[PDB]
């Protein structure tokens, strides 16, 4: 082949190219505040599903894909790494297990799971997953913000209103 | 025209056909307590979005029809009556120009309101607008539960993921 | 005919169908605030013309059907009843010669008339025709707001700035 | 639309039409005797599946929809309430958030639920649902029998002896 | 001569003002309301299209009385120089016309946004000026029929 | 596939291709200087309308993309992030929920929020968002020039001259 | 009462001057100064049209106002004996109109070459007088698209 000349574009924060649902899913975002913990320790932090995912009917909602990002005050140093597995029996081990890792050393601070919790309900989610959060140093609670995206199948049961009688 | 023998077909409560939400729109339903009262006094109750709808770009999803229905609890006696309407300046003189009543000693405990607040905001229906609960008997906190099912655009900004850069 | 079952769907309050003005009418609505009065007292309301119909040009359209509907207080107790009628002597007798009566004793607290008024002009309903409210219980001003929506033919004068 | 007479038929107790179960799934119908409870007590009422439904195989089929009714006895007088909901903290609160309730004050005893459950399993059902059952007077114990009518996937299970 | 057609579609609505009492060369802040028929949520919605404001005086009322709509200003004399137009007695035609100003605001943000401005060289006695205000906006039609009876 | 032979053509500063607004949109710029601040502190910089948007009508015009970027003095060192978020009760806590943040440490030092705020007016882009800067080092008042990039509706008030 | 539409291609930019102190009868010039949005090295190379200047004086101001926009004038109060058109607030319509003659000059040349001038009978405190200056110019294509962040 003839060599082909190309220009790398430089695109800015944000400008990435966003994941769409799947067809009759939605991505349902929500946030956890990290507890204060000791330096170089791993804090388990509970999934615990929004209000408007929390009825009989919307629990049931099966999963899609997950992202998980971490929202950093200005001002944190150090090693901050996160992920989502199965929940551990020691908290460290599951860095180890993780299918993907978001750390805050790396040009995309981001882990996503597309294969891993596929199918489950969103309550199985809640019941049988973990965030784990790691820090090199001491983290005061707050310091870090966890945002968990969870694609899941859309609900119906609000496509109408409540029968009048 | 000749005679037309029917058959009423008795209906058990909850066998109500239900309404659909407009196409493109979905129906958004939360809850409001009701503050201590004494007998006979009409209390205004604040409409404050869910967690759900508050972010900049749900404030402005456009409304559509409005259902206002009442959960008592079995013990609850009297007269028990409610309303949407713009906020008024004496709580009392609100159903004096609601379009529709929720008054428990009806057949239909309900106010619909088809028309009334179509095509304003989310944002502006908080502001805008406000529920009235008018109680014959003295009312303690929660007594009464004010249901409010408000139909809007359906979001889109969660149809995807947070891009990753 | 063979039997035909239905079932009857409830439906809730504000639910009922708006009754549409007729091609090249429009509604205008208002209210009047009722007065003090004694219990069994039937009281006369004028009707007067919002601001936007009492020019020399709108009080000449022509009016089609009329609407009563009462707004209570969720306090108010007893019978209250109201109609229009072309003024009277005696403003009780206005309930024996009234075709249609707003009752808050019904379901349907309203009064339609839709042929006694019919092809009067606006000054001639505020001049010719007054409201009249009875109540049971005595009545703090106030208590009831009567409103008063009447078709009349669509005005012109507002499809046009002053001239300056 | 010119006018059409029509005469409404009476019907009997017993002659209303019934609700057929959607393909593929069965109504497995069971009672609770209420417990004995004071004057204007809410009482919880454990849904609790019966022996055929309760294998582990069984408890895996899904929810349709619903519905509920009450068998008083003919002496049981004051005002009974019922209603299926989300187990509550607070007992008399189900009534609150309950899409339908079951009245003997209403011409019609019973509450239908054709979407609150819709999908859950029988297991899901009997942890996460509770029967709330009112009453006005004083009850003494199975004065009321809930009835419950549960719609759900048709078992296969039942298809087969056990293997010998 | 000929009176300024609404756009199709459009209607003007009509309201007047009654002026304060006000000391000599003060400036005074009116309030925008709008009339009953257009207080519904339903009716507050309605974009606007062109804004006319003109003054009624007394016809012994002597002296310079200017007005104008403008944006609320945290000086109200400051209104004056930045309003698009001012109705100015000693001028042949007492009016502001705004044609642009306003084009596509809601009633509501009419009412809540813009203030009327009311200047008089000579003290006012209340009620010596009465301001109109002419406001052409889509037509209603949450009034198009009688409000449902249940 | 084979594999196929690439060469990345080297670029300059200022040789980026520019992001073109969306039909019917246009891109309002303008600059907002930063305060004096101490050491790692998160300042507050007010999202201000400049003068030809500020009017009754302009204010109206509907939101597209924004796009923020910094200019700093050459001298300037340690880390400078900035962003745009919904107003904070705590400033330094944008970060943790801004979805783009322009940073000093990048090769592009600019965050591009092509959805959070699509749809809002300019008025309520000044009145809800708040731009946060924060630096490692001490700040001098004007250090750093804070550029807002706002794609909005094609204003059309300035269609026209003022009547006169 | 009605607006007068920019050419097509073109638009209108709007902007203030507030007048300095002036002691009575001077004639003040006042420098006019692109916007910011305007300044760039491209937009100042837009070409002009028309332009229009008007005045918003405080109520209270008393006395002859009277501005123009002419070529920079070695005395001031000259300007007034050559300008094509002068905004005078003892007229009906106090405004100055220049449909020709600034036509086709840049934005730059526009700040380089002419100069705002103010002359009031009585003294003026500073921003008693705002010059509102409206200049018609060929539409910026340099703001069509964002700044390439790199």
């Amino acid at each position: 082949r003839v060599v082909q000349p190309v220009i790398v574009e430089p695109i800015a924060s944000g400008q990435g190219k966003a994941i769409k649902a799947w067809t009759g899913y939605s991505v349902s975002k929500w946030t956890a505040s990290c507890a204060a913990a000791e330096a170089k320790v791993t804090s388990a932090i509970t999934i615990s599903l929004p209000n408007e995912l929390s009825s009989e009917r919307n629990k049931q909602l099966k999963v899609g894909r997950v992202l998980l990002w971490l929202g950093l005050l200005p001002s944190v140093s150090g090693t901050v790494k996160s992920c989502v597995t199965e929940t551990q029996t020691t908290a460290a081990a599951s860095f180890q297990v993780a299918l993907a890792v978001a750390d805050n050393s790396k040009d995309v601070v981001a882990a996503m799971y597309p294969e891993a919790f596929k199918g489950i309900t969103l309550e199985q989610l809640t019941a049988d997953l973990t965030i784990y959060l790691y820090s090199s140093a001491a983290l005061t609670e707050g310091d870090v913000i966890v945002h968990l995206e969870v694609e899941h199948v859309r609900p119906t049961f609000d496509d109408s209103f409540t029968p009048v009688y």
